[PDB]
């Protein structure tokens, strides 16, 4: 038998006539329709005497398939010139590495191959005439959309995930291309700039640190800290693309056409010739996902916005009916208002969440990463709305800068501490009694070693995605670039929760959740103009609170008028400056706009001499 | 052979140096130098003749044109409909090609070719062009620009094409614009110019309608020009947004488009050592872009800003002049007193031009001395540099009534001057003068030509008698200024003076037919350039388009209607403004976003052609 990369579990009680039929899709040549892999039970009919194979299935393919399959997907290898280039099963020797592919790259490749898998002549699903089909229509998504597979899902490598545990956690820099290997491009893009970021927090830090300890409540000290701010904010996020473009370019995923990509599963369309690739595949007009976008999905956003200002109106509401019970037991009703709105703000968050993945798939994505970067524009701007209003509100309307940094506290302290414990530590210790509990179960039979790897995996928890963490590192640089000024250890506890959420967040992906697919990533998408937005709010922000101190306020007592013209001004100009800035630092260094030029003037040679 | 290209040479030029230009402009491109043809005005001489001796023509071979014609990227319609590069080896998949048409390549492109050819002629080991040891020469270096550097070579122009022209101009001057035979004839670039006037005449039209009620009801309230205002903002981000997605149409049509002008050949005024490219692998001069950027940075950089700061310190000199014209006028009592009153208008506007044309040699010698590779290079950061100086002498003043006079009355007055009687002494100053003064000097070009009686036909001898005396089109920088100021009045100050647009399209209707009459009977034909855009032009008017925000949030927050609402409170008026000018600058960008700035087809046939040059690559590095 084979090396089992890949299970695919199907329902309770699924038809012969399905099963066969799903086998003969997943082994048949690829000329017949239907990836060339190779299809196996978890167990064999000997071992079936007493475990009962609970209808879970192992997936492989050849040595020759898997290296066939790396040119469809199109990865970018180091070739004996030096040269990033896509790789080709009849240039393979050209190709430095060639062990060659990692058993995530693998795991990809079979997980594409699947995905891919479409109906031909099959009008319904065989054995389930409710679970019908169309020519086109993605075979994996009408069976986890029927419910016959429950789930697929790649296998972690035991041994190799040890020996990447014990350079990942302890002291040193981050093991990246490690991550990579075991991971995948995302994942480890996402660990990459947690150590990126963290590092960038360290001159916030050392210098907002005099700021709470000497207590520098000055114009000049206020002016400095926000200058340094303001161009600290552009040159990480500036520097990080630069970073990140060395990083990606060394992986090959920065040389990665994504556009041209095959379509994911959840994509339908009358089946029909693409008019660039030439690839037969679901065809859908742009005008209707258009149109879905901004008159359904971009209107109940606004809504949800409007009503996320509305509830929160109805805290600082309560909050004013607390006080006045309080001035009339009382210090418990003082708490109860603030309880209320961060749980009714949980209920926002998971229904607003399940409304988004609704309307992003009805919305009908070509591309896994463009559906993603949907995915996150919604859900962010609700989820930057609910955290930032009450904190805009507090800083702004109420002027209340003892609440402010109160609130900023709880957030960047407690909030953190119990986050930690309910990210990773709390589930790793209810995995780790489950993992206890299979064991002794096997023990107990009287070979199951793959067969308790298989069963553990299974029930093991799903990742998400990196949006989550992602927005953990967004909400942290919110809190420094909005209000250092304000609270001047925001960078400090940044700096110190970021020390131990590259541990907690590690042992989340190696001793939490099961293995999750990789996906070859070239950038952090959409969360860098997110970033970037931040850095220009911070901008409005900054100007705003030193406009507002009482120092600056001294020497305009009558003419409040003049005041705000000269914070105005200073402003537009800090934010010409801030984009001059980001324009003449390159997203990209020097070496690497070289290799990728005569890479993209090779293509136009190559292109003269084939027609 | 067909004479395209002329070559002027000095009064006395050396026999030496004649048959040494004439050896590199006919030797093969193995041995180094253009495989071109090279020939004299004349063979036979008379005594009128002998003076006009030093006059060339070039010209090449249908195959050779070909091969000039791969060698410089030319991007054609195939069979299959699809716009690909040429390449004489697939010379037969072109539509419209046959081998023994020679109406596959135009004119335009052709002398572009020689031109091209020309630019590129390199020296091997001549350490000086032979007969003028003065004129150094080292391996790599440009023997064009040496030799106009020098002044051997006087100029180097392509031929106008009379019969041609002369089919053009009857279906241009007198319906829509005929862009594509614009085109044909002068090039991507003027035609570019000529299909965006078109558009933004257009563009200018829902402006120039909604403004003209504003006027003749004398509507001055709060809603009316919030309305206004509003759609005034929305206008400046379609309308430069459609002009993106209509450009990309047309110059795909073209083949322009498809063009990668990075990997281009180096301009003949890049100088450099000679050595290998790390992009091309083609042996031409090499210069390090710090020594560029530090010249850049350094000492360009602070001259615009000296002489930006003198623009300012003039203006305020104007301004102070304004105020001893006016308290003359009034202390005394006559009417020698109103004539007074318009001299320090007239002597700024004096000063203004004698400092336009002297900041435009500065600028031109420092974008040289920059050191670009490209010509687009160099034409973008010699754009940037007069535009910002044109800009602020031109609008500063205009900024300083509105804002620090805040004298409505004047800045009308200010703008009516600017877009009726400027308009109209600029349209006699750039062809209608030129047009008589050229027309006087062909008369008597046909008379000279009369009084010859040679044994020949001097036919060829006075087009270029002619054209050689002809002015030089210095480019299309002049003719775009005039609509990025236009788009200035109207877009900044169309609340304060609402027939800004109207006066825009009116003088827009006339100025197609004049810029027309322009380049066609005034100006010897310009060199064609290959344009996939408007260029620099883009950010120019899209800055513009930035600044109208703030301008009309600041004149509506100034006007006394809002300021009649808050009596006290006027620090709070100035946060609503603020807020409402944020929020429309956010909106702005959102919907320069949202609209792509190519269309749906252009952008699959665009993607199509770049997955064909992946798949090419795969075969070759298997081949
Ligand atoms: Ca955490
Ligand atoms: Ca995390
Ligand atoms: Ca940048
Ligand atoms: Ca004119
Ligand atoms: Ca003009
Ligand atoms: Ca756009």
């Amino acid at each position: 038998s084979f090396t089992p990369l890949v299970v695919i579990e199907l329902a309770q009680d699924v038809k012969e006539e399905t099963k066969e039929w799903l086998k003969n899709r997943i082994i048949a040549k690829k000329k017949d329709g239907g990836a060339q892999l190779l299809f196996r039970p978890l167990l064999n009919k000997y071992e079936q005497e007493t475990l009962e194979n609970q209808n879970l299935y192992l997936v492989g393919a050849s040595k020759i398939r898997m290296l066939l399959g790396a040119e469809a997907v199109g990865l970018v290898k180091e070739c004996n010139d030096n040269t990033m280039r896509a790789f080709t099963y009849r240039t393979r020797q050209n190709f430095k590495g060639f062990d060659f592919l990692t058993m995530a790259e693998c795991q990809f490749i079979i997980k594409h191959e699947l995905e891919n898998l479409r109906a031909k002549d099959e009008k319904m699903i065989p054995g389930y005439p409710q679970a019908k089909l169309y020519p086109g229509k993605s075979l994996l998504r009408r069976l986890l959309t029927s419910g016959i597979v429950i789930q697929v899902f790649p296998l972690h490598d035991s041994e190799a995930l040890k020996k990447l545990e014990d350079t990942w956690y302890t002291l040193k820099y981050q093991p990246i291309d490690s991550i990579r290997g075991y991971f995948g491009e995302t994942i480890a893009l996402y660990f990459g700039f947690l150590e990126y970021f963290t590092f960038a927090l360290i001159p916030m830090a050392v210098i907002g640190l005099p700021y709470y300890l000497f207590v520098w409540e000055d114009y000049d000290k206020y002016v400095i800290f926000a200058s340094f701010n303001l161009i600290w904010s552009t040159v990480i996020l500036e520097l990080w693309k630069r970073g990140c473009a060395n990083m990606t370019y060394r992986w090959g995923t920065l040389l990665m056409k994504r556009k041209f990509e095959e379509p994911r599963p959840g994509f339908h369309g009358v089946l029909g010739i693409n008019s660039i690739t030439g690839k037969e595949e679901p065809l859908y007009p742009s005008y209707k996902r258009q149109l879905r976008i901004y008159l359904v999905s971009l209107p109940f956003v606004c809504l949800c916005l409007y009503f996320s200002l509305y509830v929160m109106m109805i805290y600082f509401d309560m909050e004013v009916w607390a006080l006045g019970l309080h001035e009339n037991w009382t210090s418990v009703l003082l708490y109860v208002p603030s309880i209320i709105y961060a749980i009714v703000i949980e209920i926002m968050n998971r229904l607003y969440r399940y409304a988004a993945e609704f309307l992003t798939s009805w919305e009908n994505h070509r591309l896994e990463s463009a559906y993603q970067n949907h995915l996150i524009l919604k859900v962010l701007v609700f989820n930057f709305l609910n955290c930032f209003a009450s904190l805009f509100y507090i800083a702004f309307v109420l002027k209340d800068m003892k609440l402010l940094r109160q609130s900023l506290a709880t957030l960047l302290i407690t909030s953190q501490i119990l986050n930690q414990i309910m990210e990773s530590f709390l589930p790793y210790w209810l995995q780790r009694k489950h993992g206890v509990r299979v064991k002794r179960k096997v023990q107990a039979l009287k070979d199951a070693t793959l067969y308790e790897q298989v069963i553990l995996e299974k029930e093991m928890g799903t990742y998400l995605g990196t949006f989550d963490d992602y927005l953990e590192l967004f909400l942290q640089f919110g809190y420094v670039s909005l209000f250092s000024c304000v609270y001047p250890l925001a960078a400090a506890f940044a700096v110190l929760n970021n020390f131990t959420e590259v541990n907690s967040d590690a042992l989340k992906m190696c001793r939490v959740f099961k293995r999750p697919f990789s996906e070859p990533s070239a950038n952090i998408g959409v969360w860098q103009l997110a970033f970037e937005t931040m850095s220009v709010i911070s901008v409005v922000t900054n100007c705003a609170l030193i406009g507002m101190s009482p120092q600056v306020n001294a020497v305009f007592p009558e003419s409040k008028a003049d005041l705000i013209l000269i914070v105005v001004a200073v402003e537009h100009a800090l934010l010409a400056l801030k984009f001059i800035l980001a324009f003449a630092i390159p997203d990209k260094p020097r070496h690497i706009q070289m290799k990728l030029a005569r890479l993209e003037f090779e293509s136009l040679e190559a292109l003269k001499q084939q027609q």
